[PDB]
């Protein structure tokens, strides 16, 4: 089904952007959300009144809790948030910020930031999603129970590009975060699954990422599990694991030195 | 696959990895500037086991420290200086928290975050300025730069057990991209080995960073390495596995629910 009435959705970095609207898909669809973001972003906007209009224009409601997502304060204060409106059955790690600088430019602080609020703030709310939900499986009949993470990387972690090592680092990471996730929650009915979206009718309009958003958080996306999207536009591609493109065995039990060295360097002689 | 007159660094060179590596090193005659937290360098006889490697005419230094400070990579880019120059950069410190994901602490993240992806950029970072600086001053516009980090299979797969393992060594690969991509062009050269940890013996690792250290790997850049026993395999870039295009310019949402509902009820 498409429907989400009744069920509690965690959304970070909700204040503008794709945050937010991904946020209004969800709560459009009956889903009860917890909208977070910056207390400084939350009072330049509406989305809580955006919100909770359009929450219980369906029946649902909403909360906004503030907070530096890169603190374990405010994951902590996210699932106190949702186990106080019924549970948790949906988070979206969507919070972000950049800053971009040639690798050989780029400060400390940068690189730090970057990863705080990107890979931290990921694996706080998905720790403590990952907790909750073992814990209540623990105490289900079944040793089930239903579970949706959808984390936010970037095309950027795989191209790696320049002036953005630190946003490229913090994505490639998030994906490897989602992967083990969905690796150890799969098994009692929770699906993790990574979106790399471009967003800015519209050819990039957050709405084509809202759509894919709201699969991955309903019952009807139960056997979607560790896998990684790419989405812009009306468009929603799958990515495929890497692959090996050459294995280079040696003729013996180990490698010789020049051996290799002589197999390596003929191989990468018309490199582009 | 000659490195005389050369000055290399590598850190986790107390044991294990790093010391095979750094070992490899100084034996193709490059002075090896030694890394490791003081403890493991004291229980280490690393020092003398590099330093009498100059039976290739070269000197050994060790730096002592934690990799994932900035006054570390700052203290080992001062030493190589020092020591005529900056070649050869190793990353391999790391450690490991291992914890299921929904036990696993934020001191257990942080520390593996900390030591494996910051500790590989900060030494990458002040290698990267560096090698940038002194191409511009050449006159040829060039420099002969080194660049190994260590990433793993695990930010492949994503262990049950290695969240931050796995993410950290993810993220190590992105970053060698991004310094391959801004430095190839000054004779840089940045790539990543995926060890597995005799098919597990370190000194299957030590042959492909003696070549990825030498000038015979001018032509590989932003290559990512899995080397298991004699197996030296070069991964492929990942490539997209479908594509599901809407009849129109959106997707109506019951159309791609429906459409990713077939796709995936189907697929082992």
């Amino acid at each position: 089904t498409t429907d989400l009435s009744g069920k509690v959705a965690v959304v970070t970095g909700a204040a503008a952007g794709l945050g937010r609207a991904e946020a209004l898909g969800l709560a459009r669809l009956g889903a009860t959300v917890v909208v977070n973001d910056v207390a400084s972003a939350l009072d330049a906007s509406d989305v809580v009144d955006e919100i909770g209009a359009a929450a219980a224009d369906a029946g649902a409601k909403a909360v906004a809790v503030a907070g530096d997502i890169s603190q374990r304060a405010t994951a902590d204060e996210l699932l106190a948030s949702a186990v106080g409106l019924g549970g948790l059955d949906i988070v979206v790690n969507n919070a972000g910020i950049t800053r971009d600088r040639m690798l050989f430019n780029m400060s400390d602080e940068e690189w730090d930031a970057v990863i705080a609020v990107h890979l931290r703030g990921h694996f706080l709310l998905t720790r403590n999603a990952a907790a909750y939900w073992r814990d209540k499986a623990k105490d289900a009949e079944g040793g089930s129970v239903f579970g949706r993470l959808v984390n936010t990387s970037s095309e950027a972690g795989l191209v790696g590009p320049v002036g953005q090592a630190n946003y490229a680092a913090a994505k490639a990471g998030i994906t490897a975060l989602t992967l083990s996730a969905a690796r150890a929650l799969g098994r009692y009915g929770v699906c993790a699954n990574v979106i790399c979206p471009r967003a800015r009718i519209d050819p990039l309009s957050p709405q084509h990422v809202v759509s894919l958003v709201q699969f991955l958080a309903s019952p009807a996306a139960a056997e979607v599990n560790g896998q990684v999207f790419i989405v812009y536009g009306p468009q929603v591609t799958l990515v495929s694991p890497p692959h090996m493109e050459r294995r280079f065995s040696a003729d013996g039990t180990s490698w010789d030195p020049t051996e290799l060295t002589a197999t390596l360097r003929d191989y990468f002689a018309g490199r582009d």
